[PDB]
């Protein structure tokens, strides 16, 4: 029956276990996520998921924040305000600053390039190589604007991901971000490169700030975040309780500490590419406020802007011509491979629905970071997301497969 004065519960083995509602999506979830610490295939991660209305406010922290063990011989651990390397994460911010130079009238986003970016105007672009193996350079056809710079669409590349660059390099003539020549006209092609370290430069010369103290002035003040910084060795307290990186070694798929050059030396430029360090949360104070359209970074008409497809049909054929041919590089992250895509200001566009009402809607933003780091936002849905990991090299399958998880569980128990 019951026990006087004790709250009435399960008594036997029946009763406890129908008093116990059973796992809904977002409790298995959280237990692959701990099975994958648990079993050494991840150091760890931060999922994070918030919605407009503040009931949805989720975060997890998994594991550890690296695989050096510290002075009490133990493995730290990865937690909500841990300093990570955002890598090309980055790029986000460094769009939402160039917006906000453009709402105080300091740019147009369809200006040439050329007034603040000289330097970006004068470089030539590489058509090939003669038969005796000399570079064959010539001028640019077509200006390119901020718009440009902003959807990947300047002809600017990465070296390592054209094999025209990576040539330039192999025969000697790089020896510097900025150096070396675009691979094609403004307007030619979407090509993922460089364009935001562009953009940087613009930002830094159109305000006479250094994009640390316009980072900090006007995306971190106004949201109250001080874990964020292209200057990580000049924060002492950031350094000491930063995440170390990690690499999976693909023979033995081992986790190792990675000894990479981002966390010795600051360098001296600020580069808003891929330059800043930031908490879990503290990126999700950015992610969530465009959300709610609050006004606190940008003008809501602005924000939308961002959403919207900025690629003409030939660009937006060939983006995603090249993208689903390239599930190596997987831009998209734990999105299907095969989608319709455009690219707005920030991000990844999906065209239509990720999978009908299960998971993220036409219009969703993305992009990633280096080690795995995925975030998104949603105004359908009415959510946004964010998986930080701290593992090399970007593309890692168990990654991908555990933030497809965090997703779908997020989704299926709180997507409006």
């Amino acid at each position: 029956h019951h026990s006087s004065g004790l709250v009435p519960r399960g008594s036997h083995m029946g009763s406890i276990i129908d008093a116990a509602a059973a796992a809904g999506p977002v409790v298995l979830m959280e237990t692959a996520f701990r099975k994958a610490v648990e079993s050494r295939q991840i150091p760890g991660a931060v999922i994070m998921a918030r919605d407009a209305s503040g009931n949805l406010n989720y975060t997890r922290c998994f594991g550890a924040r690296t695989v050096r063990r510290d002075e009490n011989n133990q493995l730290p651990p990865l937690q909500v305000d841990t300093p990570c390397r955002l890598a090309s994460a980055t790029k986000l911010l460094t769009t939402i600053m160039v917006l906000q130079c453009m709402e105080r009238g300091l740019v147009d986003l369809d200006e040439t390039v050329d007034r603040l970016l000289p330097d970006l105007s004068a470089m030539p672009v590489l058509e090939g190589f003669d038969d005796a193996g000399n570079a064959r350079l010539r001028e640019r056809r077509g200006k390119i604007t901020l718009r440009h710079l902003l959807t990947h669409t300047s002809g600017l590349s990465y070296v390592f991901l054209h094999p025209l660059l990576r040539e330039y390099m192999a025969q000697g003539y790089l020896q510097s971000r900025l150096a070396p020549p675009a691979v094609n006209d403004p307007g030619a092609e979407w090509i993922y490169g460089t364009n935001l370290d562009w953009a940087g430069k613009l930002v830094e010369r159109a305000t006479g700030l250094d994009l640390e103290q316009y980072l900090q002035e006007n995306i971190c003040a106004p949201l109250g975040i001080t874990d964020m910084t292209f200057k990580l060795q000049q924060r002492p307290d950031m350094l000491a309780r930063r995440a170390d990186q990690t690499h999976r070694n693909s023979a033995d798929g081992r986790l190792r500490y990675d000894d990479s050059v981002y966390f010795r030396a600051d360098g001296e430029e600020c580069f808003g590419g891929q330059g800043v360090f930031s908490s879990p949360g503290s990126y999700m104070k950015v992610l969530h406020s465009l959300l709610k359209r609050d006004g606190l970074l940008l003008q809501p008409q602005t924000v939308d802007l961002m959403f919207q497809p900025a690629l003409e049909p030939r660009l937006e054929e060939q983006m995603n011509q090249h993208m689903d041919a390239s599930p190596h590089i997987n831009y998209g992250g734990p999105m299907p491979m095969v989608l319709r895509r455009s690219f707005g200001l920030g991000g990844i566009i999906a065209l239509e629905d990720l999978d009908g009402e299960n998971w993220r809607r036409k219009g969703s933003l993305t992009f990633g970071g280096g080690p795995n780091i995925v975030w998104q936002i949603d105004p359908k849905a009415g959510l946004c997301t964010l998986a930080f990991f701290q593992l090399e090299p970007w593309n890692d399958p168990v990654c991908r497969d555990l933030t497809r998880t965090f997703e779908h569980a997020i989704y299926a128990q709180y997507q409006q």
